[PDB]
This record gives structure tokens, sequence and C-alpha cells, in this order.
């Protein structure tokens, strides 16, 4: 599917392999289809999750193509685990389009990109080579590329470019993402949702703090009281106490 | 697709995305299919593996399941360019099957024996983590293996060539056949290019501008097929 | 510089670039050293370090020559962001050298040993290849290798191999390592400790649980208590309240 | 230590970890030194780089500070196996340095009216993050870039190429020439099999065949310093 970004921008699925069956038939290292019943593959991934048992969601991958600023672009490049192809400025001549905000934030923009397009094309037409002419072009340049990335690999990208310490524009780049691989690989999500997106990580003082103001005891009903069991509730209270 | 491989082994094909038509489709960062007649992407492909332009060749993914004996599994693991998911020693049981060689380039005595401490070590309780420590490292393990086109190629090149351990070659022979059905045009360009190809020092070709010609080298290039911009950049390589 | 593991293996820091010094250098990309004070620096590096900016912590980087048990070193190298070299088992003659347990665990050997490199020999002796014969050895056999990895993965590898669900004999490995890099790079090691291997990964229903148990004031006084005071204490709160 | 590029860039060696006997102390899993003779030590480096045997020369570490134009600093990126910490246009403001070509193959008023809205976009109070994107790709970055010699070698390799855009080009050459006095005998190796070899198609060496025979070509070979296993091996890719 494909959904629309700011202004003139947009992250399309172009394909993708496997999806939460394939997590845990790798899981099993299957000679076969690897699965068995639905809560029970929900088990299993909502385990290799909690436990950072990484692998299993490398199997599955997924390749987008993506419109979006250049500056926009050069964060999301900053994750080296992907696979990308971009719009070379070099052979291509570029599109005039730019990403117009909706509006600033605190803490003319018209008139430079006509000016800086404007210079673009002169230079352009006096015979300057593709290569150099593009560099008088402003960052909100809007570029286009495909991104190949596994699930493991997209999953880190979303917590940290959903975070709201990222820009705003890749937020919502992350969001469009985010919402595809929700109803794609739905119980994976399920699990990453959960433990890390509405997760957070204490530090040692933090977990600290915990103990001395709670009980092993007390800790553990307030939690089977919200449904955990098993070794989910061990876990969660080995990560305070043990 | 699930081919054999040594007298226990195999290498079968569990999934893969896209083929010729993604390098191509990539490439050209299209909205739809991204394809023309055979002829001009199979061009392109040819162009691509020339140029080192490898990022499409990435946007073509493949994903095995392999049984192998686990010594030939630490060669195939210095690849760092790909995702494996093995069986842990730790958590399961090993099955008793070991790599017994056709021909050497007794051996039934050790791993009975050290299969046999496995399950006396095993009865006597002690964690299955340090048991399997005294199996021979001709046991078989499996695992499954993804990774792109473009590692995929230089894992062919390397674990193909002579030099490589016998059974890991067969295991790449194995490979290299199935990648070849699913990706045609990129398997004749790496086969052309690369594979069957050769990289040649600076005196090798300071030599070859001493016994040749220009004139002479372009016929016998193009006497044999070359012609376009193939046909310059081989002129350009030498002279 | 070389800290013995298990009855015949060992960990050595064979090089070192960058420091502490280096990660504060970085962060700030500076013409000169890049170190304003330990406090100060001290300072920017656990911020850097529990805000997840880790490409200042990859500017630093260890290279280690490790004598460890085959099956521990394939546990090790399932880490692929590291550069290795290790001795082949197709050029040289793996010297009998075995690594015998402290003691088992629970969840002859010398005989097995024993024999297998009898037979190890013996096929050497009859002409066998090298690459071959070596088929026949014990996953215990010692084996020595180089392993190159930056401070960031470092940390990566410390954390999951620390972990008391890591196997007990990696663990000393891990264990050798932390002692070797707390003592180079202290500032970026103490932040280490406080934000990850000390801390933990709470899921959203654990906060829920905390969040409901506890109340904001309350987990203000625990938290001021042990020091937390400013950013971390803001987000300490937030991360359970809102 | 520094080498000025284009008209306000530069590259700068930062620190480094290890030179040629690294490559061969690694490459022998040494206890010490693991170094010989400079004459073997050379002759194993040439091998490994010859043989494709490249873990060893990932045993060294170039750390650098670049200063580049924002575009050049894009090309630069696409080589992921490297470390990178690059100034921030979202935490501090940027300086007003450009590119300015000596030659090409108005600038100044387009990068002032785009300074200018910066700059009045920043009294504003406009945010930092956002008040850059007027900029053009000329603007001056700068960045730290730590990456070991085997893939450094392959970006040097890529981006010295005539195939690579002029501006990268440059910046590779001043990187060439420091990694050519730092690690003198992988440099000279690099040399000879790498940027000054090529790569020959199958069919290339196919009209390398029968154009030619085992004799006249080891002829010339010799006649060049040539012999030993890289004689067999020149000998062996036409024929073998
Ligand atoms: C609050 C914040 C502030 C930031 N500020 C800055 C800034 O001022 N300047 C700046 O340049 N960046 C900044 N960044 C970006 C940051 O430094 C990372 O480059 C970016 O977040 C990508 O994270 P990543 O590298 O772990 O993801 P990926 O690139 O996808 O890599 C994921 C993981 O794979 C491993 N890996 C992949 N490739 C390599 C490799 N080549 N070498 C070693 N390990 C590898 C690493 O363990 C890595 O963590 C900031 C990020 C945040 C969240
Ligand atoms: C003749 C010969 C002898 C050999 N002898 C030995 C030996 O004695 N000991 C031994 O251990 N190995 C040995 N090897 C293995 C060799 O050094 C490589 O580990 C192996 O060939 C994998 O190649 P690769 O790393 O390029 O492929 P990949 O692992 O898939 O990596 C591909 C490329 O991606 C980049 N890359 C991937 N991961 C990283 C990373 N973590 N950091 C930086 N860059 C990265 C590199 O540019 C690398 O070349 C030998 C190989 C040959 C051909
Ligand atoms: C509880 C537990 C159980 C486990 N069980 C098993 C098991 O049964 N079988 C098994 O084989 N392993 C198992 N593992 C190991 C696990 O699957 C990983 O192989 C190992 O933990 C390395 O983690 P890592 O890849 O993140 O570290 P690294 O290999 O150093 O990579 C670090 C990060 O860099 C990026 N990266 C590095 N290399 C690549 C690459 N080639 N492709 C894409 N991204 C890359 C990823 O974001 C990765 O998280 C288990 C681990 C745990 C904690
Ligand atoms: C003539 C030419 C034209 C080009 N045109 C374009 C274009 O139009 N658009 C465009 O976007 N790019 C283009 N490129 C860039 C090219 O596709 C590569 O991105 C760039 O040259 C870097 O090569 P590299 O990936 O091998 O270097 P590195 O990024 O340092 O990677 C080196 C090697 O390490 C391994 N590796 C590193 N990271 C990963 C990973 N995340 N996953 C799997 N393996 C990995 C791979 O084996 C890789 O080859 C062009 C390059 C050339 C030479």
């Amino acid at each position: 599917l494909t959904i629309p970004v700011l202004d003139k921008g947009f992250v399309r699925l172009v394909d993708q392999m496997g999806d939460d069956r394939a997590i845990v038939q790798a899981a099993r290292v299957s000679y076969g289809e690897g699965t068995k019943t639905v809560r029970e593959d929900a088990a299993l991934i909502d385990y290799l999750m909690r436990h950072r048992h990484t692998s299993p969601f490398e199997m599955v991958v997924f390749k987008f193509h993506v419109k979006a600023p250049i500056f926009v672009a050069r964060q999301w490049f900053r994750h080296r685990t992907a696979s990308v192809n971009e719009i070379s400025g070099r052979y291509s001549i570029l599109k005039e389009e730019f990403y117009e905000p909706e509006a600033f934030r605190k803490q003319l923009l018209r008139k430079v990109q006509q000016e800086a397009y404007g210079a673009y094309r002169a230079l352009l037409e006096k015979g300057v080579a593709r290569e150099m002419a593009r560099m008088v072009l402003p960052l909100n340049l809007y570029t286009e590329f495909y991104w190949k990335q596994d699930l493991h690999n997209l999953f880190h990208f979303l917590k940290l470019r959903l975070a709201p310490e990222a820009q705003w524009e890749i937020r919502q780049y992350a969001r469009a993402i985010a919402e595809i691989v929700k109803e794609r690989v739905p119980l994976a999500w399920a699990a990453f949702e959960e433990h890390l997106l509405e997760g957070a990580f204490l530090s040692r003082t933090e977990l600290r703090a915990l103990r001395g103001l709670l009980t092993p005891e007390v800790y553990e009903k307030a939690l089977s009281s919200l449904g955990l069991g098993g070794s989910r509730l061990k876990e969660a209270l080995e990560k305070v106490f043990g």
C-alpha cells in the first residue's frame, strides 16, 4: 500500500519476504511451515522479543519506495543496516518539488526556493553539468529511494524515529511505516508495541528505587492483577529483584 | 527446492524476495514494475554488475534452510553480511549424525565414544550445554541463512574457488545452482564478469601493454562478441 | 594486559584506539583534543549513552587476543559487528589443548579427548589432509583468534554475554573483557553499568503496574534520595507517569 | 596530519590503530609483535591482499576529521562500513561557508539570500532543525569518519576512479596520501593489485588466450621482476 506523508512525500510497500509465520518458522529451524497455533506462535514470538533472541526477526524483510526531503533522507540514511538506492542528482535532472511546512516551529522560504531553483535552471542552460548544478538547491528538495530492511532493524528504526526526540518530519515517516508493519506482521508488532515502543528502560538507580519502595510479593500481585503469569511474571520480578 | 549435500546434509530454499526484475526495478527506483524488454533489462543488469553499482543487487534476497557439519558452518559463518539462526546445542538435544566422508582428501570409533559419553553425561544429568562439549567437529548441525544477492555472489565467488575447502565448496555449488535458476539475468552477468573472470595486477597489464596493441586487442575482443561500452571499457583497462 | 580465563584460556588487550576523551571528542567534532573537564565530559558521556547517541562510542576501538574453547568461540562469533582472524584448522596442527571444566553443571571427558586426539595424529600420520583430520576433535578444543570491535558494539556484546541467561563459560570471558574495558574507559563503563548492564527494560504492563502501586511525589523522593535530580529525574518520572 | 581540500575543506588524521605490522601480527594471531623482516612482511602483505584474505587488513583503523560540502558528504555516506558523527543542524548554528568552485564544468547571491533567510528565520524564533532547510547542498559540513583499512581501501578504489565525482575524488586523493604514508607496505600492495590493476571478464581472458602463449606471456612478466607464486598466478588466469 501507499501512504502520503508531508505535503508531497509518501511511503509505499514495494515487496515483503515473510510474515509472523516466518519468524516462528526460522526460530524452529523447520523443514516445513514451522507453524503451530496462533496463541502458541504469538507466545513464541512474544518470548523472542522479550529475551532479545533477534535472529528470527531478521528472517522477515520489507522494501519501501520513499519520497522525502533531503534533510529527512540524511537522518534516515544514518541507519547503516539497510540497503538503499536513491535517485542520483548526477545523472537525472531534479524535479522542482520542495517540502513546505504546515507551519514553522519555535526554538521567505518560498523565495529562496525560487531563487535557488532559478539558479539551478540558469546554470543548466549554460551547459553546467548536472552533478554540479544541483548544489545550489536547498535541503528541503524532495528525493526518492528504495529502502530495504529486515524486521529486527526496522523495529530499531521505528523505536528511534518514533521517539519524540526525532525530528517531526521523520517521525511522520516512521508513523507511516509503523502502520504498514502493524498490518503485515501483527503478532510481531504486538510484541514490539508491548515490550519496546510502549516500554521504557530504567537505569540502575531507578531499579534501586523500585527496591526499598516495593517488595517482591507486592509487585507480583500488582502485575498478575494486570494479567501477567508464569515466565512473564517471574521475569518481570527478576528484572527488579533477581 | 531441497538439494542434498554430503552424506546427511542439504541446502533448501525457504523463501525469496525479488528476481532479475527487482534489480532493474530498484535501479530505476520505479513506481511500478520498473521493467522493459528482457534485452534492455539484461543489458542494465550487466552494466550495474560491471560498474559496481551494487545497491540494486541488494534488493534481492534469498533465505535457505541448511544442514551441514559444524566444521563447515564455522567457515560459512565467517561471512558476516547475513542473518542466521541455528539449532542451539544449549536448548535442544543433538541427533546422532556425523559427516562420514566418502573419501579422505576409526572415525566411527571416536563418534561412538564421543556420542557415548554424550548420553552418559546426559544420563548422569549434566547440563546439556556442557554435554555436547564432547561431540566431534564433524557432528551435523542445522540453520537458516538469509542473505542478499550481492553478498551471496561474494559468498559464491569465495566458496566456489578451488582454495575453499571441498565440503564448503559443494554447499556453494548447491547454492549456486539454485541462484542461477531464480535470477538468470543476474547469474549470467556474475558468471561472465566475476566468477569465471579474473583480476590483473598492474605489472600484468604493463605486460599486456607491451605484447599486444590497441588495434590487435580490439579485433580479438569484438570477434569474440564484445561490442558497445563493454568494448571501450575493456580496451581502457589496458590502454 | 592479560587475564586468564577457564583452565587454559585468556584475554589480552593487543591495542586500543581512543579512550573516554575520544568519545567526547567525536561528539564535538573537534580540530583539537576535544576534551573539556572530567566532570563536563563524564556528563556528556552519560548523556550520549542514556539517549542512545551511539556514534561517539564507535570512535573507540579495542583489539584482543583470545584463547577459548571452540564451542565458546561459536557463541562469540554470533556477534557479526567485529573483525576476527582465527588460526586455521586447515593449515596448522591444533595443539592438544582441551577445556576440562572446573565442575560439571546440573541441568570420561579425559577419555574422549585422549582418543579423539590420537585419531587426529593417526590421520595426520596416515597422510590425511589437515583440513579433514581436525574434524574428529571435540568442541571443547581450545582455539585462538584476534577480535576487534568498537566500544558501542562491545558494550552490546557484554550486555548479552554477562547476563545469567548466557552460558557460564562465555560469561567468564565477558567478565575478563569487562575488567579490561572498565580500566581503560572508566567514564564510558560507569555510564554503561548505570544505564544498561545494571539497568533493565520494562514492558507496558510492567510500567502500568508501577504506576498505580506508586505515586509521582513518592517515586520522586526515592529517586531524588539516591541522587536523581534534573533531566534524569524528569525522565525517570515520565517513564512511569506520562 | 592536515590536508586542505577544495577552497575551504580539509582532511585530518585524528588517530590511527595499527600499521603494516598489525596486519601481519593479526594474520599471525601473534602473542607479541608478530613481525619479521620488512621484506617478508611486505611479501606476506602482498599475498593476503592478492588472495583476498581480508580479515588482517581490518585490524588497522583510521579516524579522520573531515570538512566538505554537504553534497560531498552524501556520497561519502553511501559507504556503510564506517562510523560517522557529523555536526548536527538540529543543535548548533551552521557557519556561513560554501564551496565556491574555482571553475564550473550568481552562486553568491543565492547563498547570501539563503543564509540571510536562514539567519532571518533563526531571529524570528524558528527552530534550528527547520531553519537550516533553506541552505544549499554546497554548504560546508563537518564530521569524524572511522573506517578500517580493508573498507577504507574499497572506498579509495571507488572514489579515486574517473567515474567518481570530481569533488569527492579530491577528498579520496587526500586520504590516499595519508594512507600511503602511514601503511606504506599495505599501500604498495593496494596500488599494485587493486588501484592500478583491472578486472577482466571471461571473454576478455578468452581474447587473451590463444592470442598469446604461456611462454610469450612469462617472457614479458619475468622481464618485470614478476616470478614465483605471482608469476604462476598471472599465467593461470589466462591458461591454468
Ligand atoms: C538523541 C539523538 C541525537 C543524535 N545526534 C547526532 C549528532 O549530533 N550527529 C550525528 O552524526 N548523529 C547523531 N545521531 C544519530 C546516531 O549517532 C546514529 O547514527 C543513528 O541513531 C543510527 O543508530 P544506529 O547506527 O544504531 O542504527 P543502524 O545504523 O541501522 O545500525 C544499527 C546497529 O547495527 C550495528 N552496526 C551497523 N553498521 C555498523 C558499522 N558500520 N560499524 C559498527 N557497527 C555497525 C550497530 O551496533 C548499530 O547500533 C543522534 C541520535 C539520537 C537518537
Ligand atoms: C586464502 C584465504 C585465507 C583465509 N585465512 C583465514 C584465517 O587464517 N583466519 C580467519 O579467521 N579467516 C580467514 N579467511 C577468511 C577471510 O578473512 C574472511 O573472513 C572471509 O573470506 C569473509 O569474507 P568477507 O568478510 O569480505 O565477507 P563478509 O563477512 O559477508 O563481509 C563482506 C564485506 O562487508 C564488510 N563488513 C562486514 N562486516 C564488517 C565489520 N564487522 N566491520 C567492518 N566491515 C565489515 C567488509 O568490507 C567485508 O569485506 C581466509 C580467506 C581466504 C580467501
Ligand atoms: C536468549 C537468547 C537466545 C538465543 N538463541 C539463539 C538460537 O537458538 N540460535 C541462534 O543462532 N542464535 C541465538 N541467539 C543469538 C542471537 O540470535 C544473535 O545472533 C546474537 O545475540 C547477536 O545479537 P546481535 O546480532 O544483535 O549482535 P551483532 O551480531 O554484533 O549485531 C549487532 C546489531 O547490528 C546489526 N547487524 C549486525 N550484523 C547484521 C547483519 N548481518 N544483518 C543485519 N543486521 C546486522 C543488528 O541490528 C544487530 O542487532 C540467542 C540470543 C539470546 C539472547
Ligand atoms: C558507478 C556507480 C554508480 C552508482 N549509482 C548510484 C545511484 O544511482 N543511487 C545510489 O543510491 N547509489 C549509487 N551508487 C552507490 C553504490 O550502489 C554503493 O552504495 C556505494 O558505492 C557503496 O559501495 P558499498 O556498499 O560496497 O560500500 P559499503 O557501504 O562500505 O559496504 C561495503 C560492503 O560491506 C557489505 N555491507 C555493508 N553494509 C551492508 C548492509 N547494510 N547490508 C548488507 N551488506 C552490507 C557489502 O558486501 C558491501 O559491498 C553508485 C556507485 C557506483 C560505483
